[PDB]
């Protein structure tokens, strides 16, 4: 009985957190309702009430995704985790996997792809690039993939990817379409079923304004078949779709314990879905598009140039901006934070050092926040050497 | 422009959650401070403040684990996830893995083990069983494992596993010791370094009283070596130790984005560690042991028998109780909930149908909660057919 480690003096102080206006690519600031849900008491993780809450979230994801797929649920992990879940259940080792690598995200899909032993074929594009129906038909014809991954909202580049008909294309060639909508969901049009998407995921901490840590996923008929008929077991227990599906009530069988869901994160997630259900999807889309419209105008007035030249390809939720010559982008970002308590970001992955990223997300996608970031940047431009 | 799915009428109602006294095996009820942290606003996931909070949590885990291992951090997932993280970084396919399968947990380790292609050797015992220094030397001598898994607090059976010297045993035979302390941490003595433990994990939602969804993990010198020198990449990106270690500041390199940590869950986790740092580890141990002592006395007075006969083997945090003959265990559990708003549980895995499980966890491990559960059960016994 004698202790190596003594109580950490830091823990003996009270928790203190500064106030910040988060106008980077995410996570975003939480509205009052979501914070309130966050502060609530626990119920039983397998209680009848928890299942009710979970059932509502499912309906919520079906609304925001625009799908009727029964195989739709929450992944108990961040965005990445939902991607990993998708890839680990859909791809058996040796399966051919076509990856739209126009930014960090396709990179991450590829990385995961290699790790789980798929034959990974990366359609690589420079940051700023998007994919045409043809490049995909071409890559599809050449490598005969079981799955294609596409980033809808490329948050690393500010690119909005077209999506239209790609699923139809992919269904000829009998290939599955996997789409990343973590950054795009809620702030730009998206219809899972109508666009024939096989696997769609998104994240909690973007336009939904919930805390980071959960993610959203849905699987088509085709996906469900491939996953339930694989010969091999997926490398992951935590992310195994058969178990997850059962516990989320997507089965005929009674719910069986798998892992303990993040009850409190779910309260918040539910509220975030409640909020956007009340606003309404198309309304939310207009707001992001209009906010984004306003923001670009202000930026160019400052003498800044937008990284993505064709406005139809510009992701409304995350805006990229070329680093103004002569300026140390690091200084600008620090300046905005130091003098304004506002977070903006640099690049990420290929776009590193090449851009600034400003985000308009959910209830934070407002004209008034655009004015704040515009003025903060202006001051930055004025004073930074 | 026309929508398959309309806003779910359920989401249009306000979030409502009943009041419950959770006295099952977990998750437990949250104290005011943890709820308060839960309701706070977001800061930047890579902000200097977030890293500070993260650094404190690290010190906190070093305190509760009693270790000085630099490779210590939070897994952004539930308990299971921390186990999966451990197994996926430590075991290369074909590696020999010895698993103490005395309940659901060793089962889960084995399941994961098979999935990631290890040669899994299960030392199976009936629920209620524990492992002697010798059975391990024996299994160690026979299969020459790279790793052994042991469940400290077997929450499925109520068994407290001995631990002492096992790491020394395992270090001869050059094998790593992996211990599950999700249920045991904070409510019964545990010293990572002093007991020569190579991989220790625990969970947020047990004696720590934080919400489920994060987990705690630490790696010894030996573990760190094996993981950093493997030839193959682990099957998981999300759980890859090299990336995780870097972002948690365990490296010489600046922190590089990997995934977005669950900022808010971390506020809460920090507070939960702050709380037990203030109480003090040994204090916490006495309380759980004494509460447990009180609880067993009351139960036997009701004519109930404890599943685990030797009191020295009884896990204080989770207590198992044989199903009283003539009684439908399902009725008892429902009765306790319906008439008292108290959650208790049945078995789990091998102990299914065979027991009831009552939990004493952190600030919920109190005499007064013991009186409440005793009286609730008594009434149940009286009225159930
Ligand atoms: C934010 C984001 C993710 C999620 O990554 P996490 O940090 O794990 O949530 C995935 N894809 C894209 C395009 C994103 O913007
Ligand atoms: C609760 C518990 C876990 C964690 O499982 P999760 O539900 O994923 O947190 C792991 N091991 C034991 C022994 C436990 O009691």
């Amino acid at each position: 009985h004698k202790l190596l480690v003594t109580p950490p003096k830091a823990l003996l102080k009270p928790l203190s957190i500064p106030n910040r206006l988060l106008l980077g690519p995410g996570p975003s600031n939480l509205p009052p309702r979501i914070m309130a849900a966050g502060g609530l008491q626990m119920i039983g993780h397998m209680s009848k009430e928890m299942y009710q809450i979970m059932d509502e979230i499912k309906e919520g994801i079906q609304y925001v995704f625009q799908t009727r797929n029964p195989l739709t649920l929450v992944i108990s992990g961040s965005g990445h985790c939902a991607l990993e879940a998708a890839l680990v259940n859909v791809l058996e080792p040796g399966d051919s996997f076509l990856v739209g690598a126009n930014g960090i995200w396709g990179q991450r899909a590829a990385d995961i792809g290699e790790r789980i032993g798929a034959r990974v074929h990366p359609m690589t594009k420079d940051p700023g690039g998007h994919y045409t129906l043809q490049e995909v038909e071409e890559g599809l014809a050449q490598h005969k993939p079981v799955l294609l991954f596409l980033t809808h909202g490329e948050s690393s580049t500010g690119v909005l990817q077209p999506l239209d008909g790609f699923g139809e294309l992919c269904h000829r060639y009998k290939c599955l379409l996997l789409v990343d909508s973590v950054a795009s969901l809620g702030g730009t049009p998206l219809y899972m079923d109508r666009q024939g998407i096989d696997i769609l995921y998104s994240g909690s901490q973007k336009a939904l304004n919930a805390p980071p840590g959960t993610s959203l996923i849905s699987f088509s008929d085709k996906a469900k078949k491939k996953m339930y008929s694989r010969k091999t077991k997926p490398f992951s227990f935590y992310l195994d779709i058969k178990w997850l599906a059962n516990f989320w009530g997507c089965d005929d069988q009674p719910r069986m314990y798998h892992h303990t869901i993040p009850v409190i994160s779910l309260y918040s997630l539910r509220e975030s879905l409640a909020l956007i259900a009340e606003q309404g999807l198309e309304n939310s889309w207009r707001q992001h598009r209009e906010a984004a419209a306003y923001l670009h105008g202000r930026l160019q007035a400052l003498g800044l140039q937008l990284f993505v030249k064709d406005p139809a390809l510009r992701l409304p939720t995350v805006t990229t901006v070329a680093v103004p010559a002569g300026y140390d982008w690091r200084d600008i970002v620090s300046y905005v934070m130091d003098h304004f308590d506002i977070e903006i970001m640099g690049g990420l992955g290929p776009s590193t050092g090449k851009v600034l990223r400003i985000g308009l997300l959910g209830c934070n996608a407002t004209r008034e926040n655009v004015d704040r970031v515009t003025e903060a940047l202006r001051a930055a431009l004025q004073h930074c050497p």
